[PDB]
């Protein structure tokens, strides 16, 4: 090329930089918990629900 | 008493022993585990607090 390295490092950096910028958006905002297990019976009984 | 001790150290063996009697007539019984819960420990979404 006459710009680029590689396609490869290149946009793994750039996928690692993107997934930091995700992070760092995703804990400081209002992402809503969604979760599907409705534990009943935890504290010391460990167990998924039939 | 003119043919035994107190009547407090012969009844504590004797319910001592009784006590034991029970447990073995107990652990060769039939119960079916009759208990309050309801097996809610591995779903953390479902839990009986009542």
């Amino acid at each position: 090329n006459y710009g680029r390295g590689r396609e490869l490092m290149y946009q793994l950096e750039k996928k690692g930089k993107e997934i930091k910028r995700d992070l760092e958006k995703i804990l400081l905002s209002g992402q809503a918990r969604t979760d599907v297990l409705a534990d009943q019976y935890l504290t010391n009984s460990a167990a998924d629900p039939a």
